[PDB]
């Protein structure tokens, strides 16, 4: 199937082919003068993939309000149809990340739809940070770390079910992010809550297939506003080290305290073999969940610099799961995910241009200026031509968003799906 | 009428009266040794009021979920009923802040219910940060500063309607907080957006009664995650100054950048006569909206220290509007508001204890250690006895939350209200 | 006696009546709450915190230093001044030394301490500044420097610190370094940390059987882009890697904005790697201000975690307590006195928490009453308890007022020549 | 010429070929985008930023200072090194002086500047440290000190800075003071500000008709609790109160974590009080790192506001641009060279933004395309433009490469005695 007509894609590509050939050739000549083979770079970029969040193709909101657009997806099936568009145009998001119970449905159908749309399934995501209809025990005061045994058992069961769904659809990991924490000093005993959490996670670990991974995701705050059980990478490391070989840490960019050196955390986790994966997005204030690289592109580049460095030195058993975790409140969710996936490949491609030998030399000589300039030479490079050519050669669009708007997809699905209504957030 | 049975109040007060007498007399003797008449302090404390937010009486939530408790208020009237309890027990929250359209209802009935419950109404709160049913233009991309004139006009009209409702119930002010801002660089032109906002606010100011005040509330971020039109007190000052004498700035404690010295902002606004009022709450990370003083009680004291100093310096015509703006996500909203109102009176009382003459002397002599110790001598003082006696003398409860739970009020409204 | 005993007695007697009234009033109030004030006073009078030799002299910033009068000339003057703090507060019996700043004949240092009634806490190494005759500069690092010879030099300095500490009665070595980078790319994060670990392993080998090696994390300064030992996570990795004798030291002002520090303390305790504390306060960065002068509640919450550990029955839990502050606009002696007092204050209030009631509220998820239970302790003015603890142990009811009445500062100002160049 | 002309020419010819290729390639791409590269280049070669005299020497922190070789001592050595930056970049024709650090016979300074081809930007007063023989200490403040005589002394000092500046070609005085408090209660926020305003009014009276008075806000350091001129809000009140000749100076690293600085820039421009900038980068506090070395996009976004201000033809808009950095681990000259380069880079890129398209996407609320319009400009590698601009104006294609090829550092190292061999 092709959510976007092939003629429109070919049409929009031909319209930009000339300019692209020029830019690509100019960049290739420049890279050559730098001892770099543009073709080698493009080949790797075509092979870089990042999972899209099923809950990301829908318009998001804040605790104050939600302003849905037209053609909002009704459920997992409409969401998969929209994710297909993203993959077809960018060719960078072949896999979708499911969230339960939001995307609960017959595993056979999900798999079927995915195969038909040319989409796979990444890590499963459990939900014990909200109450579902008919739920026996509320997660108001926590889940996996709740003081009530029955409540923890219920949370554990839910996570085990997520693993069962994932196995049936082709997933190989479970990501566990909970809101568990406290809003007031004294409300929670830090140590006892963590102990409860560890014990519950141990039960979940027991249900992991031999080739599966369990990712725990830390977050400084929100929904808890005083303390959070899994508040940072330090606690997260203790979790992973304690649970076992299959347990690793997931780093969501906007989940750190102000001014935190996030790329260092990535490096530390790689060093001790616990970098399970990433949740890409950008931010300026808190866990803003904005389009990747829209606020601080250099920081995104620096994270990838650590990723490529580890890749370069053959760090064996190094396959971090890459996923986008964003909320789109003022843009067409599909266009944002498209450009976000693009930005990620942009940062990856620039990281690949880093002269590793020269950098190592300046590091050993303590030539700070040249070391930092060596990274900038790669970062300053406009690799858009490589990103565009990679898409073109793999069946994607030179200009993804332009082709998307030219296709009229949004207007189309807007006519097929029921209207939505604005409203307030959880504030009241 | 009394939401809490008068016999329960008398009972729970008698049960703690002996202990209170002992603590009050001990504190009075200690203060007397420090040259302070405890009676003068209690007299002032029982006169300190802070308005309760109608939107804080029901359980709050986040973008991730809402976990309502039992007996949740069904509307503004249930909310007023619950606010009546807060006032009856603490005697520090005689006024309620309404939010339109959330609390829209016959103004005449609101006033009636208010008078019967012994409650009054503080500043009105406009809402152009969310869309209402049948709304012609969406506020998705802004409201008062939206690029579309028709949208801006609609936002202006809404605020004017808020003023009409407030005039009917006895409100004397309009508080304007909007989410207007951008999530991406370039999305908005900082200056043009601000110019649009100023022009729209000028229209609202034009329709403001001459016995009313117009409060603009700054916020660093959320719902906007890259830029916000009214992002800080600097922009807020420019707004108030531009609009006119009736326009002032409202300071919400959790709306500042990390590590910001908020008590200084308060002092600066007072000096330039633009401190319209406060939205009290506490926080640790962002605009957490937690129970006031639950996280950083000293900071609360330091804010009140600037308020009391303003009086001591002789600043005139200074009557800030005091209001609580909190979200109660994991506690009984009534209990949180009760203890929050209490914490605010606590900080106020301690600020009244500061030996101003001594402090002044240490400041002039640059004796930093004794100057800070002078503030600490006041802050370290446990004024709970003064707060409890104040409540007792004015019809409240020695221990509000204890009396509240003894009343079984929550179970009662839980039975009267749906699930 | 640094401070004349008649001065202390006179000042104590002047305030005796008021202390009696306040203490007995507090005692009755606590009794009504089921707490024995005498039991609290008995524990308070035994809570000690080490005073930093480097904080007895006036501090400064990169912009300027404004010395006061009678600045101590060397380590001996500093010990003399520390003796004043201990005599008046009775809460600072031990001094933390810094090498090479306080380098001197161990026997002389020991003798002076004994004569003044002072002991010595953990030693502190210095490889964040260059000393004269140094073969290699620490400009680009020390224990993690790319140059092997530079690292070896840093290792030998730490071993020397241990030798000095052993001779004077110390039982630990605290290691804080500025190692890090100011530009992206300057350092390879993983290799720099590996170099550090290798060097610390060597230092670890020189530790006596009853010693401890404390590593201190810091988010930034002097490094402004990355720091090798940047946070508690990296710190935990260090202690766990080095061995049983290695633990983490938590300096309150070394964390990112809004960090929940008390949780970090709880985590380290759970995994037995909480070596000790560097107490101070701050509002912006590593401000190094007088403990509790900015956020007294936070200080109380850290102690709440320390007391809960004891309540939970954590075994062999003896964290080292030290003050690490810089006094740029006050008399250092007066600030250290009141800071030590704030520390005992927070400790005393933490002892007042009704743990039985708290555990009940935590189990029932009664967040409001749980927090109020903490507040009922924190709101209690324990000054009378601190004052009585001092009176009973030979200290001053009001330390700073007594210090000022003694005229000590004016005395040492006349005895000590201020530096000219 | 500090750098031999044959060296400059040689290093240029070595890179001339590749540059021609890149400049032509960028010119074609820009043409396809409706942009004339020549128009950009013409503006870029005219963009200047003043170099801080206190920036050519190696910097340090409160913990240590690690000087490099050939450290410039005195204003004459410093002007000599600044000349190198100007010769190679052609973007720093003016130097910012700091009194009393750079005190010297005005006529001799003017003479040295003209000989080196350097002018002088805003004068910088210093009342955040004490000079020998000073009558009153600034320990507790200067312009806002509680002591009248101390304020008068500070005021007189600034006036002297204006006299020195008038004699050498300066047209502005920048005032940054450390004035503030480290403890709650220490200062009365309002009285301190009142005193500051009164003193600044006296300085303002000494300003010639064509002079400007810049006040610089700073959140913290040296004051760690409160600072009189803590932010742009207070700064605006100052400028508005003093008069038309008074404006606000924005130092990028003086803001609270996560602050939207470009918005502050826009607000000040709207109200005619954006006096100038102090460029530098940072990640934690006022790190004073090489401009754009940490967050180059933020720098671009600041220049986006600057370029748009001109595009709108705002009145009273003519900001002074200065670099205010500290180089603790690099050759100061090289850092200043590359920092000045980054500033021009951001400027060039902001010049590339399609204002018409941007304005269109803003009106339609097409946030995605709006931000992409900024990115299209930002993602554009303008190095070819910067290099050509330098080549056409007598500068070096690759400034740092040419600097190293000249062996200048080793040269001054042989002429200037270090403290130790
Ligand atoms: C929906 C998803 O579980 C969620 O975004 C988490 O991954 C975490 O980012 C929350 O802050
Ligand atoms: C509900 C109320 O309008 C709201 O809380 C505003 O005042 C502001 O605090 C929001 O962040
Ligand atoms: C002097 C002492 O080594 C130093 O203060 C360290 O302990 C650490 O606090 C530095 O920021
Ligand atoms: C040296 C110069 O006066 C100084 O850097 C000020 O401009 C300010 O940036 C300090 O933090
Ligand atoms: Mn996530
Ligand atoms: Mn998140
Ligand atoms: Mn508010
Ligand atoms: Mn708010
Ligand atoms: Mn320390
Ligand atoms: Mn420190
Ligand atoms: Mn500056
Ligand atoms: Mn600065």
């Amino acid at each position: 199937e092709f959510r976007i007509a092939q003629d429109v894609v070919a049409r929009e590509n031909d319209r930009r082919a000339s300019a692209l050939k020029e830019d690509y050739e100019a960049l290739g000549a420049n890279l050559a003068r730098r001892g770099v083979d543009i073709e080698a770079v493009t080949a790797k970029v075509e092979k870089f993939f990042v999972a899209v969040p099923s809950w990301g193709v829908g318009t998001g909101g804040t605790r104050f309000a939600r302003f849905p657009g037209t053609g909002e997806p009704r459920g997992i099936f409409d969401k998969l149809d929209d994710c297909a568009v993203i993959q077809q145009l960018t060719r960078a998001t072949p896999n979708v990340s499911l969230h339960i119970p939001w995307d609960k449905a017959d595993p056979k159908e999900l798999k079927a739809r995915g195969d038909a749309l040319g989409l796979g399934f990444d890590a499963m995501n459990s939900n014990t940070f909200s109450d579902a209809p008919g739920q026996a025990h509320s997660y108001k005061y926590g889940s996996l770390s709740h003081t009530n045994a029955a409540t923890r058992a219920q949370a554990v069961e839910h996570n085990l079910e997520c693993i069962e769904i994932g196995k049936a659809i082709g997933s190989k990991a479970l990501t566990v992010w909970i809101g568990d924490g406290s809003n007031f000093p004294g409300q929670s005993n830090f140590t006892r809550a963590f102990e409860r959490y560890l014990s519950a996670m141990a039960e979940i670990y027991k249900g992991l297939p031999d080739d599966w991974k369990l990712f725990s995701e830390h977050k400084m705050y929100e929904p808890a506003f005083y303390s959070t059980v899994v508040q940072d990478w330090g606690t997260n490391y203790l979790i992973a080290q304690t649970l076992g070989p299959k347990a690793q840490c997931l780093v969501d960019l906007g989940h750190h305290a102000p001014n935190t050196n996030i790329e260092m955390i990535v490096a530390r986790l790689i060093q001790f073999g616990k970098l399970g994966g990433f949740h890409f997005n950008d931010s300026k204030y808190g866990d803003d969940d904005l389009d990747a690289g829209a606020i601080e592109p250099y920081r995104l580049f620096l994270v990838f610099n650590e990723l490529v460095d580890a890749e370069a030195r053959g760090v064996k058993g190094f396959h971090p799961a890459h996923m986008i975790d964003q909320a789109h409140n003022v843009t067409d969710p599909i266009e944002s995910l498209i450009n976000s996936a693009n930005e990620i490949r942009r940062a990856y491609a620039q990281a690949l241009l880093v002269d590793r030998a020269a950098l190592s030399g300046y590091q050993e000589d303590n030539d700070a200026l040249m070391a930092t300039e060596t990274l900038k030479r790669a970062y300053r490079t406009d690799v858009e031509p490589i990103l565009a050519e990679a898409r073109r050669r793999t069946g994607g669009a030179v200009d993804p968003v332009a082709t998307y708007r030219a296709s009229g997809y949004r207007a189309r699905v807007a006519a097929e799906r029921p209207a939505s209504v604005a409203g307030g957030g959880g504030i009241i």
